[PDB]
Protein backbone atom coordinates (compact mmCIF):
# COMPACT_ATOMS: atom_id res chain seq x y z
CA UNK A 1 0.00 0.00 0.00
CA UNK A 2 1.63 2.89 -1.44
CA UNK A 3 1.34 6.55 0.13
CA UNK A 4 1.94 10.20 -1.11
CA UNK A 5 5.45 11.22 -1.86
CA UNK A 6 6.52 13.00 0.81
CA UNK A 7 6.28 16.50 -1.34
CA UNK A 8 2.33 15.67 -1.38
CA UNK A 9 2.18 14.58 2.40
CA UNK A 10 3.53 18.19 3.16
CA UNK A 11 1.46 20.15 0.36
CA UNK A 12 -1.33 18.62 1.77
CA UNK A 13 -0.57 19.02 5.95
CA UNK A 14 0.65 22.67 3.97
CA UNK A 15 -2.50 23.12 2.30
CA UNK A 16 -4.51 22.66 5.58
CA UNK A 17 -2.67 24.31 8.33
CA UNK A 18 -2.65 27.91 6.24
CA UNK A 19 -6.13 27.30 5.02
CA UNK A 20 -6.65 26.72 9.17
CA UNK A 21 -4.12 29.51 10.63
CA UNK A 22 -3.19 31.44 7.65
CA UNK A 23 0.23 32.41 6.21
CA UNK A 24 1.51 34.37 9.26
CA UNK A 25 0.13 32.68 12.01
CA UNK A 26 1.13 29.02 10.68
CA UNK A 27 4.22 27.62 11.42
CA UNK A 28 6.19 24.96 9.36
CA UNK A 29 7.14 23.02 12.24
CA UNK A 30 2.88 22.51 12.60
CA UNK A 31 2.77 21.44 9.51
CA UNK A 32 5.91 18.74 9.53
CA UNK A 33 4.13 17.24 12.47
CA UNK A 34 0.84 17.42 10.57
CA UNK A 35 3.09 15.73 7.26
CA UNK A 36 4.57 12.95 9.78
CA UNK A 37 7.89 14.29 8.53
CA UNK A 38 11.21 15.64 10.39
CA UNK A 39 10.84 19.36 11.10
CA UNK A 40 14.23 19.39 8.39
CA UNK A 41 12.44 18.06 5.16
CA UNK A 42 10.64 21.16 4.85
CA UNK A 43 13.69 22.72 3.93
CA UNK A 44 14.99 20.35 1.86
CA UNK A 45 11.69 20.59 -0.71
CA UNK A 46 11.35 23.81 0.04
CA UNK A 47 13.80 25.73 1.43
CA UNK A 48 11.25 28.29 3.47
CA UNK A 49 7.51 29.15 4.56
CA UNK A 50 7.29 31.87 1.36
CA UNK A 51 8.11 28.98 -0.64
CA UNK A 52 6.12 26.54 0.74
CA UNK A 53 2.78 28.40 0.65
CA UNK A 54 3.81 29.27 -2.86
CA UNK A 55 3.81 26.11 -4.54
CA UNK A 56 0.71 25.51 -2.19
CA UNK A 57 -0.49 27.45 -4.09
CA UNK A 58 0.55 26.82 -7.56
CA UNK A 59 -0.11 22.68 -6.53
CA UNK A 60 -3.79 23.35 -5.62
CA UNK A 61 -5.02 26.37 -9.05
CA UNK A 62 -3.17 23.61 -11.41
CA UNK A 63 -5.66 20.94 -9.87
CA UNK A 64 -8.36 23.89 -10.65
CA UNK A 65 -7.01 24.73 -13.89
CA UNK A 66 -7.82 21.27 -15.10
CA UNK A 67 -10.92 20.85 -14.17
CA UNK A 68 -11.78 24.11 -15.86
CA UNK A 69 -10.35 23.51 -19.20
CA UNK A 70 -11.66 19.99 -19.46
CA UNK A 71 -15.02 22.24 -18.62
CA UNK A 72 -13.98 25.07 -21.23
CA UNK A 73 -13.64 22.42 -24.15
CA UNK A 74 -16.93 20.74 -23.32
CA UNK A 75 -18.86 23.59 -22.75
CA UNK A 76 -16.60 26.09 -25.13
CA UNK A 77 -19.99 26.27 -27.90
CA UNK A 78 -22.23 27.66 -25.40
CA UNK A 79 -23.97 30.53 -24.73
CA UNK A 80 -21.96 32.69 -22.58
CA UNK A 81 -23.84 33.59 -19.91
CA UNK A 82 -25.25 29.96 -19.51
CA UNK A 83 -21.45 29.10 -19.64
CA UNK A 84 -20.80 31.10 -16.59
CA UNK A 85 -23.96 30.21 -14.60
CA UNK A 86 -22.83 26.83 -14.97
CA UNK A 87 -18.91 27.10 -14.50
CA UNK A 88 -20.38 28.96 -11.62
CA UNK A 89 -22.67 25.83 -9.99
CA UNK A 90 -19.56 23.55 -10.80
CA UNK A 91 -17.30 25.57 -8.94
CA UNK A 92 -19.85 25.58 -5.68
CA UNK A 93 -19.73 21.89 -6.17
CA UNK A 94 -15.76 21.72 -5.74
CA UNK A 95 -15.76 23.97 -3.09
CA UNK A 96 -18.35 22.34 -0.82
CA UNK A 97 -16.34 19.10 -1.94
CA UNK A 98 -13.15 20.08 -1.10
CA UNK A 99 -13.34 22.56 1.84
CA UNK A 100 -9.77 22.23 2.68
CA UNK A 101 -8.79 23.42 -0.42
CA UNK A 102 -10.90 26.39 -0.46
CA UNK A 103 -9.82 27.81 2.52
CA UNK A 104 -6.54 27.87 1.71
CA UNK A 105 -7.13 29.58 -1.54
CA UNK A 106 -8.83 32.34 0.18
CA UNK A 107 -5.73 32.85 2.24
CA UNK A 108 -4.58 34.76 -0.82
CA UNK A 109 -5.55 38.16 0.65
CA UNK A 110 -3.56 38.18 4.18
CA UNK A 111 0.14 37.21 3.13
CA UNK A 112 2.86 40.31 2.41
CA UNK A 113 1.96 42.39 -0.79
CA UNK A 114 5.39 40.77 -2.44
CA UNK A 115 4.26 37.22 -2.46
CA UNK A 116 1.03 37.52 -3.43
CA UNK A 117 2.18 39.28 -6.39
CA UNK A 118 4.63 36.82 -7.39
CA UNK A 119 1.55 34.36 -7.27
CA UNK A 120 -0.69 36.69 -9.58
CA UNK A 121 1.98 37.29 -12.11
CA UNK A 122 3.00 33.94 -12.17
CA UNK A 123 -0.76 32.92 -12.53
CA UNK A 124 -2.26 35.65 -15.07
CA UNK A 125 -1.24 33.50 -17.89
CA UNK A 126 -3.68 30.76 -16.64
CA UNK A 127 -6.47 33.11 -15.49
CA UNK A 128 -6.47 34.86 -19.09
CA UNK A 129 -7.95 31.52 -20.71
CA UNK A 130 -10.74 32.18 -19.25
CA UNK A 131 -10.10 35.86 -19.75
CA UNK A 132 -9.94 35.59 -23.39
CA UNK A 133 -12.84 33.58 -23.75
CA UNK A 134 -15.14 35.85 -22.76
CA UNK A 135 -13.90 38.65 -24.19
CA UNK A 136 -14.10 36.97 -27.10
CA UNK A 137 -17.80 35.23 -26.75
CA UNK A 138 -18.78 39.23 -26.37
CA UNK A 139 -18.22 40.27 -29.55
CA UNK A 140 -21.34 37.75 -30.12
CA UNK A 141 -23.13 39.99 -28.51
CA UNK A 142 -25.54 42.82 -29.31
CA UNK A 143 -24.07 45.43 -26.30
CA UNK A 144 -26.25 48.14 -25.28
CA UNK A 145 -25.19 51.24 -27.07
CA UNK A 146 -23.94 52.94 -23.94
CA UNK A 147 -21.82 49.79 -22.86
CA UNK A 148 -18.19 49.10 -23.66
CA UNK A 149 -17.02 45.44 -24.40
CA UNK A 150 -14.58 46.92 -22.20
CA UNK A 151 -17.04 47.71 -19.30
CA UNK A 152 -19.28 44.76 -20.21
CA UNK A 153 -16.27 42.53 -19.55
CA UNK A 154 -15.12 44.77 -16.49
CA UNK A 155 -18.81 43.51 -14.78
CA UNK A 156 -18.93 39.92 -16.07
CA UNK A 157 -15.12 39.19 -14.73
CA UNK A 158 -15.56 41.42 -11.51
CA UNK A 159 -19.31 39.41 -10.92
CA UNK A 160 -17.74 36.15 -11.32
CA UNK A 161 -14.67 37.07 -9.10
CA UNK A 162 -16.18 38.87 -6.47
CA UNK A 163 -18.94 35.83 -6.40
CA UNK A 164 -16.25 33.53 -5.37
CA UNK A 165 -14.81 35.45 -3.06
CA UNK A 166 -17.78 36.00 -1.13
CA UNK A 167 -19.18 32.29 -0.60
CA UNK A 168 -15.27 31.38 0.12
CA UNK A 169 -15.18 33.86 2.77
CA UNK A 170 -19.10 33.28 4.25
CA UNK A 171 -18.52 29.82 4.18
CA UNK A 172 -15.27 29.52 5.55
CA UNK A 173 -15.07 26.52 8.15
CA UNK A 174 -18.39 25.51 7.34
CA UNK A 175 -18.91 23.22 4.31
CA UNK A 176 -22.50 21.50 5.15
CA UNK A 177 -23.99 25.11 5.46
CA UNK A 178 -23.12 25.85 1.94
CA UNK A 179 -24.48 22.84 0.97
CA UNK A 180 -28.01 23.64 2.81
CA UNK A 181 -27.47 26.70 1.05
CA UNK A 182 -26.51 25.32 -2.46
CA UNK A 183 -30.01 25.53 -4.43
CA UNK A 184 -30.46 29.03 -3.59
CA UNK A 185 -27.20 30.37 -4.39
CA UNK A 186 -27.55 28.70 -7.49
CA UNK A 187 -31.10 30.12 -7.77
CA UNK A 188 -29.50 33.33 -6.99
CA UNK A 189 -26.94 33.44 -9.26
CA UNK A 190 -29.35 32.74 -12.06
CA UNK A 191 -31.25 35.63 -11.91
CA UNK A 192 -28.31 37.97 -11.14
CA UNK A 193 -26.81 36.77 -14.76
CA UNK A 194 -30.21 37.36 -16.29
CA UNK A 195 -30.16 41.19 -14.89
CA UNK A 196 -26.56 41.63 -16.41
CA UNK A 197 -27.74 40.15 -19.59
CA UNK A 198 -30.85 42.17 -19.50
CA UNK A 199 -29.31 45.19 -18.56
CA UNK A 200 -26.28 44.91 -20.81
CA UNK A 201 -27.70 43.82 -24.29
CA UNK A 202 -30.25 45.56 -26.75
CA UNK B 1 0.16 75.38 20.70
CA UNK B 2 -2.10 72.23 21.68
CA UNK B 3 -1.47 68.24 19.93
CA UNK B 4 -3.01 65.52 19.83
CA UNK B 5 -4.25 63.77 23.19
CA UNK B 6 -2.09 60.35 24.01
CA UNK B 7 -5.13 58.38 23.06
CA UNK B 8 -5.47 60.01 19.88
CA UNK B 9 -1.96 60.20 18.94
CA UNK B 10 -1.59 55.70 19.41
CA UNK B 11 -4.80 55.42 17.04
CA UNK B 12 -3.39 57.57 14.33
CA UNK B 13 -0.38 55.53 14.63
CA UNK B 14 -2.06 52.57 14.75
CA UNK B 15 -4.01 53.10 11.60
CA UNK B 16 -0.65 53.78 9.88
CA UNK B 17 1.26 50.74 11.25
CA UNK B 18 -1.67 48.01 10.81
CA UNK B 19 -2.41 49.51 7.30
CA UNK B 20 1.66 49.62 6.77
CA UNK B 21 2.57 45.72 7.83
CA UNK B 22 -0.76 44.38 8.75
CA UNK B 23 -2.56 42.88 11.94
CA UNK B 24 -0.01 40.22 12.49
CA UNK B 25 2.95 41.67 10.94
CA UNK B 26 2.56 45.10 13.11
CA UNK B 27 4.54 45.32 16.53
CA UNK B 28 2.87 48.03 19.39
CA UNK B 29 6.49 48.58 20.27
CA UNK B 30 6.65 50.35 16.43
CA UNK B 31 3.27 51.79 17.06
CA UNK B 32 4.45 53.42 19.95
CA UNK B 33 7.69 54.51 19.00
CA UNK B 34 5.74 55.63 16.06
CA UNK B 35 3.27 58.06 18.42
CA UNK B 36 6.21 59.39 20.53
CA UNK B 37 4.95 57.63 23.96
CA UNK B 38 6.76 55.14 26.02
CA UNK B 39 5.55 51.39 25.57
CA UNK B 40 3.71 51.23 28.44
CA UNK B 41 1.02 53.60 27.71
CA UNK B 42 -0.41 51.65 25.07
CA UNK B 43 -1.48 49.29 27.80
CA UNK B 44 -2.86 51.85 29.85
CA UNK B 45 -5.19 52.84 27.35
CA UNK B 46 -5.76 49.76 25.33
CA UNK B 47 -4.59 46.17 26.99
CA UNK B 48 -3.47 45.23 24.03
CA UNK B 49 -2.99 44.57 20.27
CA UNK B 50 -6.43 43.54 19.63
CA UNK B 51 -8.23 46.13 21.92
CA UNK B 52 -5.88 48.44 20.01
CA UNK B 53 -6.90 47.20 16.55
CA UNK B 54 -10.50 47.28 17.87
CA UNK B 55 -10.79 50.61 18.62
CA UNK B 56 -8.58 52.19 15.82
CA UNK B 57 -11.24 50.81 13.85
CA UNK B 58 -14.38 51.45 15.61
CA UNK B 59 -12.76 54.92 15.65
CA UNK B 60 -12.34 54.96 11.71
CA UNK B 61 -15.65 53.45 11.35
CA UNK B 62 -17.56 56.08 13.47
CA UNK B 63 -15.63 59.07 11.20
CA UNK B 64 -16.99 56.88 7.86
CA UNK B 65 -20.49 56.79 9.49
CA UNK B 66 -20.93 60.61 10.42
CA UNK B 67 -19.58 61.68 6.76
CA UNK B 68 -22.41 58.80 5.58
CA UNK B 69 -25.28 59.93 7.52
CA UNK B 70 -24.93 64.02 7.01
CA UNK B 71 -25.01 62.73 3.34
CA UNK B 72 -27.70 60.80 3.62
CA UNK B 73 -29.77 63.19 5.31
CA UNK B 74 -29.11 65.61 2.55
CA UNK B 75 -29.78 63.47 -0.28
CA UNK B 76 -32.40 61.28 1.05
CA UNK B 77 -35.02 61.60 -1.56
CA UNK B 78 -32.95 61.38 -4.58
CA UNK B 79 -33.40 58.09 -6.76
CA UNK B 80 -31.91 55.01 -5.12
CA UNK B 81 -29.38 54.65 -8.37
CA UNK B 82 -28.59 58.18 -8.08
CA UNK B 83 -27.81 57.89 -4.71
CA UNK B 84 -25.59 55.14 -4.61
CA UNK B 85 -23.50 56.74 -7.92
CA UNK B 86 -22.99 60.01 -5.78
CA UNK B 87 -22.34 57.91 -3.00
CA UNK B 88 -19.83 55.92 -4.54
CA UNK B 89 -18.20 59.38 -5.90
CA UNK B 90 -17.69 60.84 -3.09
CA UNK B 91 -16.20 57.16 -1.08
CA UNK B 92 -13.58 57.45 -3.46
CA UNK B 93 -12.63 61.01 -3.16
CA UNK B 94 -12.38 60.74 0.56
CA UNK B 95 -10.10 57.45 -0.09
CA UNK B 96 -8.11 58.95 -2.41
CA UNK B 97 -7.98 62.13 0.20
CA UNK B 98 -7.29 59.44 3.13
CA UNK B 99 -5.24 56.82 1.74
CA UNK B 100 -3.98 55.58 5.59
CA UNK B 101 -7.47 55.16 6.41
CA UNK B 102 -8.19 53.51 3.41
CA UNK B 103 -5.07 50.87 3.56
CA UNK B 104 -6.13 50.09 7.07
CA UNK B 105 -9.64 49.48 7.10
CA UNK B 106 -9.18 46.77 4.02
CA UNK B 107 -6.40 45.18 6.57
CA UNK B 108 -9.95 43.44 8.23
CA UNK B 109 -9.77 40.12 5.97
CA UNK B 110 -5.89 39.14 7.68
CA UNK B 111 -7.13 39.54 11.01
CA UNK B 112 -7.86 36.11 13.36
CA UNK B 113 -11.98 35.23 12.71
CA UNK B 114 -13.12 35.89 16.35
CA UNK B 115 -11.40 39.68 15.97
CA UNK B 116 -13.39 39.96 13.01
CA UNK B 117 -16.43 38.89 13.75
CA UNK B 118 -16.90 41.37 16.96
CA UNK B 119 -16.20 43.99 14.57
CA UNK B 120 -19.12 43.14 12.23
CA UNK B 121 -21.20 42.41 15.52
CA UNK B 122 -20.74 46.01 16.97
CA UNK B 123 -20.87 47.44 13.61
CA UNK B 124 -24.02 45.91 11.67
CA UNK B 125 -26.30 48.29 13.76
CA UNK B 126 -24.76 51.12 11.67
CA UNK B 127 -24.34 49.42 8.38
CA UNK B 128 -27.92 48.65 8.46
CA UNK B 129 -28.80 52.73 8.51
CA UNK B 130 -27.85 52.33 4.84
CA UNK B 131 -29.39 48.80 4.36
CA UNK B 132 -32.51 50.08 5.84
CA UNK B 133 -32.87 53.11 3.18
CA UNK B 134 -32.20 50.97 0.15
CA UNK B 135 -34.76 48.29 1.19
CA UNK B 136 -37.01 51.38 1.91
CA UNK B 137 -36.11 52.72 -1.62
CA UNK B 138 -36.69 49.54 -3.59
CA UNK B 139 -40.41 49.70 -2.72
CA UNK B 140 -40.62 52.78 -4.95
CA UNK B 141 -39.00 50.32 -8.10
CA UNK B 142 -40.83 48.10 -10.81
CA UNK B 143 -38.95 44.93 -10.37
CA UNK B 144 -38.57 42.47 -13.18
CA UNK B 145 -41.05 39.81 -12.19
CA UNK B 146 -38.31 37.61 -12.24
CA UNK B 147 -36.42 39.56 -9.85
CA UNK B 148 -37.40 39.54 -5.70
CA UNK B 149 -36.90 42.41 -3.69
CA UNK B 150 -34.32 40.07 -1.86
CA UNK B 151 -32.17 39.40 -5.00
CA UNK B 152 -32.13 43.09 -6.01
CA UNK B 153 -31.25 44.55 -2.26
CA UNK B 154 -28.32 41.44 -2.24
CA UNK B 155 -27.18 42.58 -5.84
CA UNK B 156 -27.04 46.25 -5.15
CA UNK B 157 -25.42 45.96 -1.70
CA UNK B 158 -22.67 43.14 -3.15
CA UNK B 159 -22.12 45.82 -6.41
CA UNK B 160 -21.61 48.28 -3.69
CA UNK B 161 -19.79 46.80 -0.99
CA UNK B 162 -17.57 44.69 -3.41
CA UNK B 163 -16.54 48.17 -5.66
CA UNK B 164 -15.35 49.28 -2.39
CA UNK B 165 -13.19 46.15 -1.48
CA UNK B 166 -11.79 45.90 -5.05
CA UNK B 167 -10.49 49.35 -5.26
CA UNK B 168 -9.10 49.73 -1.85
CA UNK B 169 -7.43 46.58 -2.67
CA UNK B 170 -6.50 47.64 -6.30
CA UNK B 171 -5.11 50.82 -5.13
CA UNK B 172 -3.61 50.13 -1.93
CA UNK B 173 -0.29 52.08 -1.30
CA UNK B 174 -0.96 53.81 -4.59
CA UNK B 175 -3.33 57.29 -4.07
CA UNK B 176 -2.02 59.19 -6.94
CA UNK B 177 -3.10 56.12 -9.29
CA UNK B 178 -6.65 56.21 -7.73
CA UNK B 179 -6.82 60.07 -8.35
CA UNK B 180 -5.30 59.60 -12.03
CA UNK B 181 -7.95 57.00 -12.59
CA UNK B 182 -10.79 58.72 -10.92
CA UNK B 183 -12.93 60.32 -13.22
CA UNK B 184 -12.61 56.79 -15.38
CA UNK B 185 -14.10 54.51 -12.45
CA UNK B 186 -16.61 57.09 -11.78
CA UNK B 187 -18.22 56.74 -15.51
CA UNK B 188 -17.23 53.03 -15.49
CA UNK B 189 -19.21 52.97 -11.85
CA UNK B 190 -22.59 55.11 -14.12
CA UNK B 191 -22.73 52.60 -16.76
CA UNK B 192 -22.73 49.54 -14.34
CA UNK B 193 -25.42 51.21 -12.52
CA UNK B 194 -27.65 51.58 -15.45
CA UNK B 195 -27.16 48.20 -16.31
CA UNK B 196 -28.34 47.03 -12.64
CA UNK B 197 -31.24 49.42 -13.01
CA UNK B 198 -31.97 47.99 -17.01
CA UNK B 199 -32.34 44.53 -15.99
CA UNK B 200 -33.53 44.75 -12.75
CA UNK B 201 -36.70 46.59 -13.30
CA UNK B 202 -39.42 46.47 -15.60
Amino acid sequence: GHMLSKRDAILKAAVEVFGKKGYDRATTDEIAEKAGVAKGLIFHYFKNKEELYYQAYMSVTEKLQKEFENFLMKNRNRDIFDFMERWIEKKLEYSASHPEEADFLITLVSVDEGLRKRILLDLEKSQRVFFDFVREKLKDLDLAEDVTEEIALKFLMWFFSGFEEVYLRTYQGKPELLKRDMNTLVEEVKVMLRILKKGMTK
